[PDB]
């Protein structure tokens, strides 16, 4: 029941400062404009210990399957080749991606009826809200 509240279909409706956090992680400009643009839907589901996060738009479909505390390779939307740990901090989701002696965490929170996407590189945060589908 560790994500009772997060699994679902959720739209993105808000981002703030995603180019900007882009840009710190090192992503390049045609890619950041067509991601800037997506709308993504994103889609999570549990079975037993593990959580599969989808993320379906136009610009990319992604997928991940993990179980808490155990690390994965993951290819990120931008091509990163990175090893990602996903676990629950006190009721967020919180997943940190390690490439390059580099790192980047994206937070999952649910507050009132939105899933709040928070992700951080260095000094730059950016914040993206999705509403249930
Ligand atoms: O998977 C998520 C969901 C978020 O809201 C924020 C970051 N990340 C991770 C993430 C990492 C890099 C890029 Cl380029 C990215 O761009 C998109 C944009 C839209 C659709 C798919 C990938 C999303």
């Amino acid at each position: 029941h560790m994500c009772d509240a997060f699994v679902g279909t959720w739209k993105l409706v808000s981002s703030e400062n995603f180019d900007d956090y882009m840009k710190e992680v090192g992503v390049g400009f045609a890619t950041r404009k067509v991601a800037g643009m997506a709308k993504p839907n994103m889609i999570i589901s549990v079975n037993g210990d593990v959580i599969t996060i989808k993320s379906e738009s136009t610009f990319k479909n992604t997928e991940i399957s993990f179980i808490l505390g155990q690390e994965f390779d993951e290819v990120t939307a931008d091509d990163r080749k990175v090893k990602s740990t996903i676990t629950l901090d006190g009721g967020v989701l919180v997943h940190v991606q390690k490439w390059d002696g580099k790192s980047t965490t994206i937070k999952r929170k649910r507050e009132d009826d939105k899933l709040v996407v928070e992700c951080v590189m260095k000094g730059v945060t950016s914040t993206r809200v999705y509403e249930r589908a």
